[PDB]
């Protein structure tokens, strides 16, 4: 009951802000995107660009994925992103995250028809 594309959108897209506000962005977004349900998702990145700009990456620079697959693509430009990672004080169900805002290239795995992002691999 979620497509790979839709799961990618939910976990990784935050086009409604230009950049993480505040230290509490990650606590709020990890909860609101339902990434804290039965466990605290340990690590997650949100991208502050339009969905079209992110989708476009699937036609940009083809690079290997960490896992050796060959359907990864690296954004030609940097993009506003926020990395969310659990802190030592995080104990499910009181999940706690460090918010780190940055401008980096993103690397995504793409697939399907239409050929769209299905996994966030990394930022550089
Ligand atoms: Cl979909
Ligand atoms: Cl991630």
């Amino acid at each position: 009951k979620e497509t790979a594309a839709a799961k990618f959108e939910r976990q990784h897209m935050d086009s409604s802000t230009s950049a993480a506000s505040s230290s509490n962005y990650c606590n709020q977004m990890m909860k609101s995107r339902n990434l804290t349900k039965d466990r605290c998702k340990p690590v997650n990145t949100f991208v502050h660009e339009s969905l079209a700009d992110v989708q476009a990456v699937c036609s940009q620079k083809n690079v290997a994925c960490k896992n050796g697959q060959t359907n990864c693509y690296q954004s030609y430009s940097t993009m506003s992103i926020t990395d969310c990672r659990e802190t030592g004080s995080s104990k499910y169900p009181n999940c706690a995250y460090k918010t780190t805002q940055a401008n980096k290239h993103i690397i995504v795995a793409c697939e399907g028809n239409p050929y769209v992002p299905v996994h966030f691999d990394a930022s550089v």
